[PDB]
């Protein structure tokens, strides 16, 4: 659109929005590199909060005391896994590729906004994803392209 806190989300029941909005991320977010490997997701989690990517394993750890504590509101993970046990032990695991369970995990355990934005070689948006009431200036913005996961970051 415009801005991209005017963006229309459209909320399922179990509280994940979606937006059919298409435009190209790079007018109005700065991509970040980082290192392409499975752990990726949690590479770019941690460089929007700290600016830093030394945090990436701290986080798996919140992710997974939220997932102890409260498996009932982990909505997506129960669908791939039986128990919090089972999902603790395989996302704790190095590489293991973090996705939309991780970010409505951890928009719950931060409190935070988390939005996944597929996109296109290209870098059109395909499908945007919005976990958490939030809006899009104060979300983690990640950009899924072509199997990576990558920060984004409001321009100016």
């Amino acid at each position: 659109s415009f801005h991209l806190d005017d963006i229309n989300w459209q909320p399922n029941i179990e509280g994940v929005y979606n937006s059919e909005q298409r435009f190209n991320l790079n007018d109005y977010f700065t991509s970040e590199k980082v290192p392409g490997d499975g752990n990726c997701f949690f590479y770019s989690v941690s460089f929007l909060l700290f600016e830093s990517l030394s945090e990436w394993r701290s986080i798996k750890n919140t992710i997974a005391s939220f997932a102890a504590a409260n498996w009932g509101q982990c909505v997506q993970a129960k669908l791939n896994y039986a128990n919090s046990s089972d999902y603790r032990a395989d996302m704790l695991r190095n590489y293991y590729w973090g996705g939309s369970v991780e970010a409505e995990i951890l928009s719950k355990a931060l409190n935070i906004t988390i939005i996944l934005w597929e996109a296109d070689v290209s870098e059109n948006v395909v499908t945007a994803t919005k976990y958490g009431p939030g809006l899009v200036s104060t979300a983690l913005n990640l950009k899924l392209c072509q199997g990576h996961i990558e920060p984004l970051q409001l321009m100016k």
